[PDB]
């Protein structure tokens, strides 16, 4: 009865090369996402917690047990983050949205190509281990970004800020570095390739 299960890629491991490597996608998934699923589920089984949806659970840190808010914080955000991730992403998707989302990436940002810049800009000043993110917040697109495995959803104040995220890159070394090494702005450039933006959308739609 484990809350949490390690969710299937929509894509095979290669799916995205050259922009991202097969190994890294292997790696991340089976080996970083996993350990934060079960140490997600080790945390949640003494609690009345397992039976909530992830992202749900996340706007909850405050009402669960003080000895399991660090873990929770630490691993049911890893497993939100990167369940969003791989959903965010594509192959065979210059790439940019279309209809309301550019609509509102307009209104909010001027232009795609200021966003985009904002949104690097966002993941490069990310000092450390951390996520830039794409949110609705008050029914307006923003760009904001959390560290470690923080995500908007937390509130202001747990994760700094706040939002829902209806896109997301990780900046965790090692979601870049035997591709990239030390190069995080490729890495960036290199993401805006990968982008499911029908995805993207959906979740703008479903998130107002
Ligand atoms: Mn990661």
């Amino acid at each position: 009865a484990l809350a949490y299960t390690l969710p299937q890629l929509p894509y095979a491991y290669d799916a995205l090369e050259p922009h991202i490597d097969a190994r890294t996608m292997e790696i991340h998934h089976t080996k970083h996402h996993q350990t934060y699923v079960d140490n997600a589920n080790k945390a949640l089984e003494g609690t009345e917690f397992a039976d909530l949806p992830v992202e749900q659970l996340i706007q909850q840190l405050d009402r669960v047990p003080a000895d399991k808010k660090g873990a929770l914080r630490n691993n049911a955000g890893g497993h939100a983050n990167h369940s969003m991730f791989w959903q965010i992403m594509g192959q065979g998707q210059a790439n940019q949205p279309s209809g309301e989302l550019l609509d509102a990436i307009n209104s909010a940002f001027g232009s795609f190509d200021a966003f985009k810049q904002k949104f690097e800009d966002a993941a490069k000043t990310r000092f450390g281990s951390g996520w830039a993110w794409l949110v609705v917040k008050d029914g307006k697109l923003d760009v904001v970004s959390t560290a470690n495995q923080d995500n908007p959803l937390m509130g202001e104040a747990i994760a700094g800020v706040s939002g829902t995220p209806i896109l997301g890159v990780d900046v965790w070394e090692h979601a870049y570095y035997l591709n990239y090494q030390n190069r995080r702005p490729d890495y960036l450039a290199a993401f805006w390739n990968v982008v499911n933006w029908d995805e993207v959308s959906k979740r703008y739609a479903a998130a107002k």
